[PDB]
């Protein structure tokens, strides 16, 4: 039996909450790394928490945010591609706000 396969991983809800949190902190003026350190402490799903600690570690080491995300299935191609556009435009706050709103509405539908 593959025990890890049995563990509840991040859901739509988990991703929506994460995205809103980050949106909120980036919009308020916190840096990406400041926001991630706060988020990695306030994430409910253990597997998502482990994911986000790895993302923050990667970024703190100098890897791009979009590439750190791209390591993890929970982030779709469009999500990563949009985040990638944000890195180069200095509009991550706007990108994350729109992704979060999209996800929140997907959530309440489902």
């Amino acid at each position: 039996v593959r025990i890890p396969a049995l563990e509840r991983g991040p859901g739509l809800k988990d991703l929506a909450i994460f995205s809103r949190q980050l949106a909120t902190m980036l919009g308020a003026g916190l840096t990406l790394l400041q926001a991630l350190a706060i988020l990695e402490r306030q994430t409910e799903n253990r597997k998502f928490r482990e994911i986000l600690k790895q993302v923050r570690t990667d970024v703190e080491g100098g890897m791009a945010f979009s590439e750190a995300l791209s390591k993890h299935k929970i982030f779709s191609r469009l999500y990563v591609n949009l985040v990638r556009a944000g890195e180069t435009s200095g509009g991550l706050d706007l990108i994350l706000d729109r992704l979060a709103s999209f996800l929140e509405k997907e959530l309440e539908l489902r």
